[PDB]
Parts: C-alpha cells; sequence; structure tokens
C-alpha cells in the first residue's frame, strides 16, 4: 500500500499514502500506527490533532516542544501546498543545523518529525491548511522557536515569497542564542529518547 | 475553550472545537484525547486517521466493526458539508434502532460515535472531505454493514438529493436480517466494553 522512508535528517521520514479511487470519490488511509510500529519501532500516539489556515507566504516555526518528552508529529497539507522544513536543532547531531524542505503539495505525502527536531513551513498557497498529529498534548511552558530566517540556518525559504510571521516568531531569536542558552534538545538526549519509546513493551 | 456533549443516542457525542483566528489565518485544536479523556472516562487511542472525498450525494454506511473491539470514530468535515447519520444498531439498547442526524458542515464541528454503534454520511457537496480518526486498525473480515436506506431504521436522507451507494452499501442487509443472523453488537456487551476501557488504568 503506502511507504514510510527516512529523509536526509535522522528521525524525519516521508509517507507516501494511498487512496483507492472509485465513482463515488476515494478513500484514504491517511495515517497508521500499525505502519509506523513498522517503520519507527514504536507506536508515537496521538494526543492532539491541529488543524492550521494559513495566508499564503505564512511560515510557522521552527518550533519545538521540550525533550522530554517533547513532540513527535505527523504533518499532512490536506489542500493547498506548504513547503515543509525539517531543522535539526539538536546538538552533537552530526547533522546538527542541517535542514530539508519537503513539498508538502499534495493529501497523499506525509511528512513525521520524531521529538526533539525543530519543524516549520511556509504557506505556497492563500489557505492552505495543514493537519498534524501530536505524540503529546499542547503546553505553552514548554514549546520554544528558532527564528526561521536565521543566517546561521540559512533555510533556502521560496525566493518570490514575502515570509509573513507571527509576533513570536519574528521575536524568536537564532539558533546560536538558543544554544548558548541551553535551550536546544541533546542529541544523546534524543537518541536515548527514542529508545525509549521502542522499550515501552520491549519487555 | 471546546466543548463535547452527549448525543440523543447514548455513545454519541457532538465536539464544537475552538480555533484561534490571527493575520496569519487560523489555528485550531481538532481533536484533543485529554478533552475525550475528561468526557468519556477513557482515552479512545488513534489506530488509524482515514480520509474520504465524496462526490455530491455519495451515501456512506451503516458500516460498524464487531464488538469487541470494534472501532470508535472521531468524524469531522474538513471541507464542503455532509449529513452525518448515527444508527443504534445495538440490540436490547432502550434506543434500538433510533438515529440521529448531524449536519457536518464546519470544520469546528466534530462528532464522536464509540465501539458498537453505526456510522454513516451523505454527501451534502460536491467532494464533501471527511476525516476520521479510530480506535481501531481496518480489518476488512470485521467490517459490517446495514442498509441505509432501509424503511426499518427510516433515516430522513435529504428530499432532493438521490442517494449514490457502493456496490457494496447497495447489496448490504436491513437491520432486521441483520438481527437474526445475529451480526448487531449486543447492547449489554457495548456497555461491557464501555466500562473495560475506562478499566486499562483503573488500576
Ligand atoms: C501549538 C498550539 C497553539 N495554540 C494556540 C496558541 C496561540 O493562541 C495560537 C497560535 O499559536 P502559535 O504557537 O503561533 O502557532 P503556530 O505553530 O501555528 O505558529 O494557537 C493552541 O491552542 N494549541 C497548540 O497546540
Ligand atoms: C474502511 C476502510 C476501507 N478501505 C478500502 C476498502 C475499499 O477498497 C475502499 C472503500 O471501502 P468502503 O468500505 O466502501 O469505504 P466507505 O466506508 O468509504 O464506504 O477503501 C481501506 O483501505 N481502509 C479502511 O479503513
Ligand atoms: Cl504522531
Ligand atoms: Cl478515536
Amino acid at each position: 500500500q503506502g511507504t514510510m522512508r527516512p529523509l536526509s535528517v535522522q528521525g524525519a521520514w516521508l509517507s507516501e499514502t494511498r487512496a483507492f479511487a472509485d465513482d463515488r470519490g476515494e478513500f484514504q488511509e491517511l495515517y497508521s500506527a500499525r505502519s509506523l510500529r513498522g517503520a519507527l519501532g514504536y507506536d508515537p500516539g496521538v494526543a492532539q490533532v491541529n488543524r492550521s489556515v494559513s495566508r499564503r507566504g505564512v511560515l510557522r516555526g521552527v518550533h519545538f516542544a521540550q525533550l522530554p518528552p517533547s513532540q513527535a508529529k505527523y504533518v499532512t497539507c490536506l489542500s493547498g501546498a506548504v513547503l515543509d522544513v525539517v531543522v535539526d536543532i539538536r546538538t552533537g547531531s552530526p547533522t546538527y543545523r542541517a535542514w530539508e524542505a519537503v513539498r508538502l503539495d499534495d493529501p497523499h505525502r506525509s511528512l513525521y518529525v520524531e521529538a526533539g527536531l525543530g519543524h516549520s513551513f511556509m504557506a505556497l498557497t492563500d489557505d492552505a491548511v495543514v493537519v498534524y498529529l501530536t505524540s503529546q498534548g499542547y503546553a505553552a511552558g514548554r514549546e520554544h522557536g528558532v527564528h526561521p530566517l536565521d543566517p546561521d540556518l540559512g533555510i533556502a525559504w521560496p525566493d518570490g515569497i514575502e515570509p509573513v510571521l507571527s509576533e513570536k516568531d519574528r521575536q524568536a531569536p537564532g539558533i546560536a542564542e538558543m544554544e548558548r542558552r541551553g535551550l536546544l534538545p541533546d542529541y544523546e538526549e534524543c537518541l536515548a529518547f527514542r529508545r525509549s519509546l521502542c522499550e515501552r513493551g520491549t519487555g
């Protein structure tokens, strides 16, 4: 049926889901916990499903919950198109500060971002709708951000679209400032958290 | 924030979810497990997220998974409009064969249908998109159906829209035939299953 395959940043995955089309329309399995368990070694669970509507050029991120337990995300653009960027915010990672852009322009493609990574996207179309599943409920005191236009990340956001940032995102610190202030996830700690999820039922 | 309140059929609920609107668009908490736990006494979990696109007049249902563990559903029309009908297929229920129609015409309204109830909807607009969370993964051998146009249910589907049924739904038996063949959930068994979910962690 559908595939799930690792991206260039360890802990980020691309899901391609299958639809069964017929005269009535279509039926799609957008998310399968069984499927994630086979690929990841654990079922991340779904504490919250969030939906955002974004005007064109709106850039949300780079956001992450404090580890642990942080928040894993399964992200899908249900209509319109976004450019999703995953950011390796994890100090000590062999790919720390690296990023990868995935075009999410079809409901049949989903991005999984494990706990401890940074997530962001820009709306490529007016009223782009994004729906994401999170492993952990929202907690304002636990949510953090790095500035998406930080030259230290140097994310290639689309030429020809002016970013529209929230007040919060506009004021966000750069990666270096988050790092020195010890506010970024530690890579070793991320990997240990990953192993811990596999071990809830390794007995 | 958002409300969750019982409908007229015990085990069906209406969720009204809140969005935070701003210049960038909006952010909605479409589903909260914490919220369901407060109302229901248990977190149903999310094994699968399904998405269907339906042409106008398409009627999917009345469907249910064999109890147990059957399948609880959290259903939302993300765009366009459907008329959702919940059916009490549970023999011995004080409201057996009763139904209730909910207009799902806004992404901020969701319907929860606990394990053991029947679910169906008709597309009121062309390409109505429905997204639903299920507590249990899909299993073809476990999925059953009652004919949605059964006069023994007498569901008031919208006047002026011709139903479009799949081959499977077109051929589905009536409620009476499912009943005598012992293929419907038992009400007592439904209630016991409900109590069992509360008790996974009543220790
Ligand atoms: C992330 C999140 C935000 N919110 C609220 C807080 C704000 O009032 C509004 C937007 O928050 P914000 O953090 O700016 O969201 P985004 O990730 O889309 O940039 O939504 C929730 O209610 N729940 C959540 O899980
Ligand atoms: C309910 C369901 C159906 N399917 C498949 C079986 C069929 O080929 C197709 C449509 O099934 P069908 O049972 O007719 O779906 P609906 O509830 O929308 O009437 O989708 C899945 O792959 N997973 C599921 O969870
Ligand atoms: Cl998830
Ligand atoms: Cl559910």
